[PDB]
């Protein structure tokens, strides 16, 4: 089994709309996050992620899912361990790199979204808890997938 890197996705939800960030330099939307660090907890990392890239901060974080990705052609596996949110601080803040944007929750915009999110953030927003897998050739090819409903992330 190849090696795993850690990362962090953050998922801003609110009763009726969710932030979400477009790459600018793209064009598909996605939760915020990044590399964890050495040293931090995984939480840490999130929320560091989250300040960073969309200036947010928040006290804590609730852990909801981990999703494994692994891309054909690449040595790692990504290990995506994600949360939520609803309580928020500041606005959010565009850079050269995101554009973050609210969505209303009937208007998620999964086809510019990244192809395995149409599957786990339904059990998201049902405040379900998930352990995903997914396989990859390039960026809009799903070769293989698992997912399952958790009690204990
Ligand atoms: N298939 C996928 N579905 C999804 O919803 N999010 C994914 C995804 N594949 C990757 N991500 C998320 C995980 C994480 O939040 C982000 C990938 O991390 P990045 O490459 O943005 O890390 P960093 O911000 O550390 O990188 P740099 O800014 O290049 O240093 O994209
Ligand atoms: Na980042
Ligand atoms: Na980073
Ligand atoms: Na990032």
């Amino acid at each position: 089994m190849k090696a795993s890197r850690l990362y962090t996705l953050v998922l801003v939800l609110q009763p009726q709309r969710v932030l979400l960030g477009m790459k600018k330099r793209a064009g598909r939307w996605n939760g915020f996050g990044g590399k964890v660090q050495e040293g931090e907890t995984i939480e840490d990392g999130a929320r560091r992620e989250l300040q960073e890239e969309s200036g947010l901060t928040v006290d804590a974080l609730h852990k909801v899912g981990q999703i494994v990705f692994e891309f054909v052609g690449e040595p790692e596996l990504m290990d995506v361990h994600v949360f939520c949110t609803d309580s928020i601080q500041g606005t959010p803040v565009e850079s050269d790199e995101m554009r973050p944007c609210w969505f209303q929750l009937d208007q998620i915009p999964f086809k510019d979204m990244w192809p395995d999110d149409s599957y786990w953030f339904p059990l998201l927003l049902q405040k379900k808890k998930f352990h995903g897998y997914f396989k990859f050739q390039g960026q809009d090819t799903i070769l293989d997938y698992t997912l399952r409903e958790v009690d204990t992330v």
